[PDB]
């Protein structure tokens, strides 16, 4: 993944003018208020190492490359494309979870030109991508609020050829629970439910089938149960529990369910919906939670994709007040109520609120890869010069008041008082003091080998937690938030001045 | 507080001779391999700054003082003493969870001479015990490894007023699942747990009491039952399918658990060994969790304290296997057990599995607090001088190598590399590229106001689990650990020849 011409006749363009094995720093920011969020918070690197460490250049690959670059170039040192790199780059990058705001950077790279330059395109492509689902996934969570397992990807399709698995990633992040997604589960360990598909229930006609129909006993002992005609026995005591037609309940429906139930007899979730919750899901649903409960057990959920969904959801619930005194059923009321679909927000804000009877819900940034340093020396033209420290100043109450941009030569923090140079009000400094003054982006990887082991998700889904836990309202604000300074160093600010501001 | 009379001693002398306002700068830091392991767990923070206001006034304890006894006793300027606020103090901590090692500080305390020292005594105390406490549930989650509902503490002793309180927190901090105490569910949001209890036991003849003995169906309405007489009907049914007695499993037993059921119908459990386990416990467990549950309810648990528990659990879920089935009632089977009374922790080791079948298991530093500067001018004695800076490198396992430590002045270090002096070690310095360099200790107070919000248990919590993984097998070593070397800067190094 060289993939484009134009890296070739670029990376060809500085091997030419001898500056391919140049020093060169690069830097990794962005610049759109992201959903109209004051924040990004950051996701990529994860992907973007396991990358570097498949560099992949088939011979194949750039004996193609020699075809549509002109004859004979250069002594034919495409040698080059094939020694690539090992390894003399370096990263700093801000550790996932981090919070990440505008004109701060989330990764400096730096390494031989020709090198660092040809990951533009991927580590923009992870980095951007990543970012906006965790950013999302984020804000979705602030919407809900946190209380159960409540929060549930995914249901739906994939980008591409296998990318699924990041979608599911990186919700995870920002908040979500679990996922549908499997290959996230296998990998990372994302937890899996969403269990149940309209497509199951639609391939029913009606006709039954006993290859075998009969569910062992949940205990132990041989024969169990008929499953198929007991829950039909359990059929008529419902609709007279109901007031309904025995005939009314679609049998294709009552067949996939009691489906369902022998392969999944402990686990087994309703689908409500298909036809009519409340003249054919329901009831079938309960025909078939009861026929187990004696002999493989205890049903454990149903769904919701249509209508008003808390309507259903309250509803649902409701008479089991007498729809488990009827029957004698202590557990049936406690059955989990999973809702999706047509969900997006407010409903979303309700259906986390009130009392509300569910219990599961299915479910641009301007990022920009410069050069700011060459051959040590710094490079300008909006977009600040030099290889950079970066440093986020805290208030006494926990949370963010500014990052803070300088140099690399300089010395560093503390929680003693500082002159630094607004970038509006930049007419003079302030004076700041800051409780406290934590560094930004740190070391990931020192020539070609990492200098930190990898965090699980699960401390990385930590961090994000509490970083927008410590983090002011009126910068998580969905829409509209206060502004949030970057701001420079004295020293900084006057190799800015140094070079035509 | 000030407890014992050379404390105020000390202090009239630092007063009496112009030195009650100098600037000292002081170290808590420890000394001693705790239960023989390589590292401490840092903790007590949450207290240190709560009792920096308690620390409140009084002053009839300043008036019983004063017997101090010099009567005499300058220009009654005791009013320093009922003007005394712990502000113009500064602290900087190490981190709840962190781990720490001997050698290096845990705090650094600055401020004015008098002040400062006269915290040696709550901070030492605080600091010791908190530590210890964490510490030592640390190496018993280790020992027990790390699984979901498993590790319990605790209660029959650990102090007198705030001592329940603090080793329940500090017992969560080090990873315990949960705790008995109810002081520290309030405060601090520690899950609560554990329930049962010899003595409920043993307080029923059976002469059993009806004054409501009715349990409600837990359907919805309807008439209560009688739950004696259905344990009672059960229990002959038990007896048959275990072959005993109905005679034989004991009647108080059984009403105490009745009586525990009727209070407990959703959360029913069970003390299975007063008596007999197998002749009386157990039998009359099962026709309580049958009665109840053929109300619609189930039983949640049950305990052993005493005999080879290893092997009374195996047993034990034979048999609720057999009864699951032959009763038709399958919760039975993952009806939790608890196991109490090892405290000892090679018994931890073989319970902690094995596909051991238990679920749940009911269950000093050499510290030292040292004046390194005072008038910015450092100190020896001939322990280690001047304010320093304190640094832990790392990597890239993640695991630390070294804390190092530094003059304040010095500049900070990176992920480049670094010369530096030993202890044995001032022979010849090491050369050393971190690949990360944490640095230990950060401020928690300046000048009277706090400058940082306190973490919480579950963030303090999963720092502590966390570090405890990062460490290197050597270190995490139960006997016999290797030793964390601490090491200077050659600035520090410098000072401290001078003389040696």
């Amino acid at each position: 993944l060289l993939t484009d011409l134009y890296q070739a006749t670029m990376a060809l363009g500085y091997w030419r003018a001898g500056r391919a094995r140049d020093a060169a720093e690069f830097e990794l920011f962005f610049r759109r208020c992201p959903f109209g969020g004051a924040f990004a918070l950051a996701a990529g690197l994860r992907d973007c190492v396991r990358f570097l460490r498949a560099f992949r250049l088939r011979d194949a690959d750039v004996q193609f490359l020699a075809s549509v670059l002109p004859p004979d170039t250069d002594p034919a040192f495409f040698e080059h494309l094939r020694a690539l790199d090992c390894s003399e780059v370096t990263v700093r990058a801000l550790p996932e979870g981090s919070l990440a705001f505008p004109g701060v950077p989330l990764l400096q790279v730096s390494g031989p030109l020709l090198v660092v330059q040809l990951l533009e395109t991927p580590l923009l492509c992870l980095v951007s991508y990543a970012s906006l689902v965790a950013t999302n996934a984020a804000r979705l969570r602030l919407i809900a609020g946190p209380e159960k397992r409540l929060l549930e990807m995914g249901l739906r399709r994939a980008q591409g050829p296998d990318g699924g698995l990041t979608a599911s990633t990186y919700s995870y992040l920002g908040g979500f629970d679990s996922s549908s997604n499997v290959l996230a589960g296998q990998l990372r360990g994302v937890p899996v439910a969403g269990t149940l598909a309209h497509s199951f229930v639609t391939s029913f006609s009606g006709s039954e089938v006993p290859p075998d129909p009969m569910l062992a006993p949940a205990a132990g002992e041989g024969p169990g149960v008929d499953l198929a005609a007991k829950a039909q026995v359990w059929l008529e005591q419902v609709c007279a529990h109901l007031g309904l037609g025995v005939q009314e309940p679609h049998p294709g429906e009552r067949a996939a369910f009691v489906a369902y139930a022998l392969a999944f007899p402990r686990a087994f979730q309703g689908l409500l919906d298909t036809y009519s919750v409340w003249r054919s899901g329901l009831p079938n649903f309960l025909a078939v939670a009861l026929a187990l409960g004696e002999l493989g057990y205890r049903a454990v959920g149903v769904r919701l994709d249509s209508g008003d969904l808390l309507q259903q959801a309250q509803e649902i619930r409701k008479v089991f007040r007498a729809a488990a005194a009827q029957f004698q059923v202590p557990w049936l009321e406690s059955v989990l109520i999973v809702v999706s679909n047509n969900i997006d927000e407010e409903a979303l804000a309700r259906l986390a609120q009130e009392g509300s009877e569910v219990n599961v819900i299915g479910i641009s940034l301007g990022g920009v890869y410069k050069l700011v340093a060459v051959g040590g020396q710094p490079r300008m033209k909006q977009t600040l010069p030099g290889s950079k420290a970066a440093f986020r100043l805290l208030g006494s109450d926990g949370s963010p008041l500014m990052d803070m941009l300088q140099l690399a030569e300089e010395p560093v923090p503390q929680a003693g008082q500082e002159l630094r140079v607004w970038p509006p009000g930049a007419q003079e400094p302030c004076t700041v003091r800051p409780a406290q003054v934590e560094p930004l982006l740190r070391l990931c990887l020192q020539q070609g080998q990492l200098c930190e082991p990898l965090p699980s998700l699960a401390e990385s889904r930590a961090l994000a937690q509490l970083s927008l836990s410590r983090l002011s309202p009126e910068h998580r604000r969905l829409r509209s938030p206060a502004q949030y300074q970057v701001v420079l160093s004295e020293r900084l600010q006057a190799l800015v001045n140094s070079l035509c501001a």
